[PDB]
RNA sequence: AGUACGAGAGGACCGGGAUGGACGCACCGCUGGUGUACCAGUUGUUCUGCCAAGGGCAUCGCUGGGUAGCUAUGUGCGGAC
């Protein structure tokens, strides 16, 4: 257990936790957007790989 | 006093003790400088009739030292409480 400033280390841990829960929101949103992009790009690969 | 402070690295305020730089005031007793009526060596010519010994001139002829005085680059002291 740190450290020179004994409360700000625990407070830094608690801040990392708040950033972590905001990350739980935003990275799930980004995963949803990324699977939508991969589905659209796989479709674009299919439509480029020949047709009409 | 590696004390306070500081996670570490680092690092005191205050208070004591030495040693310096620059500047200044004195003075030679040391270290040196100079010291043209001090001592010695030595070259050329002239003179004291000659040898020897000396004198004159050649930057004090030149060279090696040097008393007193004057000196700093030398020494003592000051800006302390």
């Amino acid at each position: 257990n740190p450290n020179k400033t004994p409360s700000e280390n625990a407070q830094a841990y608690f801040t990392k936790y708040q950033k972590a829960k905001n990350s739980v929101a935003v990275v799930e949103e980004q995963i949803r957007l990324a699977q939508e992009e991969i589905e659209y790009f796989d479709q674009l690969i299919q439509q480029l790989s020949s047709a009409s």
